[PDB]
């Protein structure tokens, strides 16, 4: 890749919500933004597995934040969709209650959760602070690993 310098290029962190709390991923990981419907839950999987989505003829397994994370589960709405991002090289989809913006941010800004934060580490990035809020970047690495294995995923 041939990189250019002639202007600014910030870091684009997609915000979105769930129940009263914000999380963002890098743009650069949000692959699509899908609408929250048809859904179709699959049997034996843990309850944070909402189900599978059929995008244009391909499996895709979709995650609840909320269950996974363990959030009051409030603020679904017509707003809610599914982010679509790759996850060791497979499509996943994560349900959100709305994408509400897309914001630059220094890099440097971001900081190393404290070893207990708003959600487990494993799943935390980074903690970038934006308005006067609290912006987690979700690490995708673990969203799927159920002990050592990976649900629907591997």
């Amino acid at each position: 890749k041939h990189h250019h310098h002639h202007h600014p290029m910030p870091k684009k962190i997609v915000v979105f919500s769930l129940a009263e709390e914000l999380y963002g991923l890098d743009i650069f990981d949000v692959h699509e933004v899908v609408k929250d419907v048809s859904i179709t839950k699959i049997p034996e999987t843990p309850e944070f597995i909402e189900g599978i989505i059929n995008l244009r003829g391909k499996i895709i397994p979709v995650i609840d934040l909320k269950k996974r994370f363990g959030i009051g589960k409030r603020g679904k709405s017509k707003d809610s969709r599914i982010i679509i991002v790759e996850i060791l090289g497979q499509k996943a989809g994560l349900i959100v209650d709305a994408v509400h913006e897309v914001i630059p941010i220094d890099e440097n800004s971001i900081e190393p959760p404290p070893p207990v934060t708003t959600i487990d580490t494993a799943f935390v990035e980074g903690i970038a602070k934006t308005d006067d809020k609290m912006i987690i970047i979700i690490k995708l690495h673990f969203l799927f690993e159920v002990n050592g294995k990976e649900m629907l995923l591997n």
